Order: structure tokens, then sequence, then C-alpha cells
């Protein structure tokens, strides 16, 4: 058996316990990584095998309990556990919700409860994991169930603090750059306004490599939206060119 749940865990995981039983949840909370992976794979199996005749309220409660466990496991240091959480999350969004016609409110809940944690992992000190997490976010943004919600792009363009951790910041600017290229600004969630707010914010970041991606984003936009971009930025003059970024920006525009 997995070790007993702490008193803290029993109350917080009550809805999950109600749905899956204490044994499974104890596995999910176990200090043993194999018990955690097994628990998540068991949740995957339990949800996949739910008959369509299951009352909708039960199916919703089960989704919510599964997402509770997913949200925890997205933080896992062990790759097999993290991967099982992604497998489960992708299944809930792309298979379970549509199978049971639960509605896009449930899809929204899945994304909103997990995206912040997924984004956190893109700040990991190991490149392997940063890439895994960012690629999953990229794929989730483009799933047919998720794209029309316009959730992912909006989350990605939220303020980036100038002192934010380098790996986290780099992953964020690269995600925006990548998804913006692929999705554009029509019905995606990205707009000239929210991209420019994000990118110009990122230009203040302390790390050159971060600012450089922000410049690429702006140059990309400028090619398509010259007037809007120039109207957004401070006006070009001799004084502002004393800062290297703006010299680069405005000279770059003139090069384009």
């Amino acid at each position: 058996e997995p070790e007993p749940l702490s008193e803290k865990a029993l109350r917080e995981a009550s809805p999950a316990i109600e749905v899956f039983g204490e044994a499974l949840v104890s596995g999910a909370y176990s200090k043993s990584w194999s018990y955690r992976e097994d628990a998540l794979l068991a949740v995957y199996k339990k949800l996949m095998e739910m008959s369509v005749s299951t009352p909708k309220e039960d199916l919703r409660n089960m989704l919510r309990a599964a997402i509770f466990l997913v949200r925890r496991a997205i933080k896992d240091i062990v790759s097999s556990v993290f991967q099982a959480s992604l497998k489960l999350l992708k299944m809930i969004i792309t298979q379970y919700v549509p199978k049971h016609k639960l509605g896009k409110l449930e899809t929204s809940h899945c994304v909103e409860k997990t995206l912040p944690g997924l984004l956190s992992r893109t700040g990991d000190s190991s490149s392997r994991l940063r890439i895994v997490a960012a690629k999953f976010i990229q794929e989730m943004a483009l799933w047919s169930e998720v794209k029309p919600l316009q959730i992912v792009p909006v989350h990605l363009v939220q303020l980036l603090k100038p002192n934010s951790p380098t790996h986290l910041a780099m992953s964020r600017v690269e995600l925006v750059e990548c998804l913006l290229k692929e999705m554009g600004t029509e019905n995606s969630g990205f707009t000239i306004s929210n991209v420019m707010k994000f990118a110009t914010g990122a230009l203040e970041h302390r790390v050159y490599e971060v600012r450089d991606v922000a410049l690429r984003i702006i140059f990309g936009m400028y090619r398509k939206h010259k007037a809007a971009i120039l109207e957004y930025l401070p006006p070009d003059d001799a004084s502002i060119r004393k800062t290297v970024l703006y010299k680069t920006l405005f000279d770059g525009f003139t090069k384009i």
C-alpha cells in the first residue's frame, strides 16, 4: 500500500477521494514515483472506460477530480509521472469532454487549471523539460477543442516582469513568437494590442536574449502592421537612439 494521506491531504483531496477512492488518491500523493504514475494511469483508465450512460453530473465531478490530480502532477520532478499527467490532461480535453458532450466550459476549466503549472515548468533548469513543457503548451493551443477558446494566447501575453527568471522569461517570449507565427492575429486570441503590450514589456527585461526575442516579435508585426506599430512605440528621435534597443528597432524598421 501507499503511505497514508496526511490530514492536510484528506480535506483538500476530498472531492477526488469521493470520485476515485482513497487508495488511488493515496497513490497519487505517494513519495514513491511508481505509485504516483500508476495512480494517474488508473485515472486515465477509469475516465476512458466511463459509459456514455453515466449521469452528466458524475462525469463532470470525475473530470474535476481528475484535473485536481493533474494539476498536482504537473509539478512532478519525475518525468514518467509528469508524462502520465500530460497523457491524462490531453485525453480529458481531446477525448472525454467531446465523448460525453460536457461542453466547452469544462474544456476551459481544464486549460485554466493546468496552464499556469505547465508554464512554470518551462522555467525548469533542464532544457529537456523546458522543451517538453513548451511543446505541450504549443500543441494544446492548437487542438481543435482548445483553439476556439482563445485562452492560451491571452495567458501567454500577460506581463513579464523585467526581473523574471531567465529560463521562464525566455520560454515565454519564444512561445509567443512561435504561436504568433503559426496562429496570426485573426480569431486566435493574439492581437496587435496585446502582442505589442507584451513585447514592449519584454524589451525591459534584464537579459539580452529575452529582449532579442521581443525585438523579433515586433519586427514580425511591423512587416504586417507598419502604421499600428509606429503609432504604438515612442517616437523616433536622436535622444531615444542613445539607447541601443531603439536604434536597433528603428534602423531595423528602415531596413524592412
